[PDB]
């Protein structure tokens, strides 16, 4: 029978949403810098399964290596970031990415205004917005032992969705798809992956492997 899913629209935090807009109307060097933010973030998600772990053991569910795999797909001209962490459960997703908000903000879009190097971003505790430096749409599937699958996303303009998931199950873990921008396809060569990796993320304490077609 035909699937049926509830849609959840919310607007994101005041300064989350003007920083989303500089970030999109601005021009910044140095954009390579989403892609180390995003294994970031996975690097976190990955302690913290690790963490919950041998504490409370009669509570582990899905995925089994701990990892971060790099799929780009040069015909859809998507990048996607998996990880099999933790994951987010739908109360994660509203409160995490978007509607709380962050003491750094204004600080960072100052700083930014005063030629601050976008790279800085991470240190202002709003690293992940730095997606849209090179993506137009970012969809976030995700898979909590403690709830359902949810997908998360943004087009920017101010609000977001959530909603379940009845796609295909992912299992345990965060899946971060970049739909990237007409000028920003370089992010789906394999050598540009390579150079990025090395130069920012060459200490992530997880195995790291990008899928090439
Ligand atoms: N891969 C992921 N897995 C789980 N949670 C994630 C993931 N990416 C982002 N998040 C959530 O989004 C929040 C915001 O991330 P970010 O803007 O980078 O700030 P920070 O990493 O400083 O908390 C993270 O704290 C986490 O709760
Ligand atoms: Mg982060």
């Amino acid at each position: 029978p035909m699937e049926e899913e509830e849609v959840e629209t919310f607007a994101f935090q005041a300064e989350i949403a003007q920083l989303m807009s500089l970030i999109i109307n601005t021009f910044y060097s140095n954009k390579e810098i989403f892609l180390r933010e995003l294994i970031s973030n996975s690097s976190d998600a990955l302690d913290k399964i690790r963490y919950e772990t041998l504490t409370d053991p009669s509570k582990l569910d899905s995925g089994k290596e701990l990892h971060i795999n790099l799929i780009p797909n040069k015909q859809d001209r998507t990048l996607t970031i998996v990880d099999t962490g933790i994951g987010m459960t739908k109360a994660d997703l509203i409160n995490n990415l978007g509607t709380i908000a962050k003491s750094g903000t204004k600080a960072f879009m100052e700083a930014l205004q005063a030629g601050a190097d976008i790279s800085m971003i991470g240190q202002f505790g709003v690293g992940f917005y730095s997606a849209y430096l090179v993506a137009e749409k970012v969809t976030v599937i995700t898979k909590h032992n403690d709830d359902e699958q949810y997908a998360w996303e943004s087009s920017a303009g101010g609000s977001f969705t959530v909603r379940t998931d009845t796609g295909e199950p992912m299992g345990r873990g965060t899946k971060v798809i970049l739909h990237l921008k007409e000028d920003q396809t370089e992010y789906l060569e394999e050598r540009r992956i390579k150079e990025i990796v090395k130069k920012h993320s060459q200490f992530i304490g997880y195995p790291i492997t990008l899928f090439v077609e």
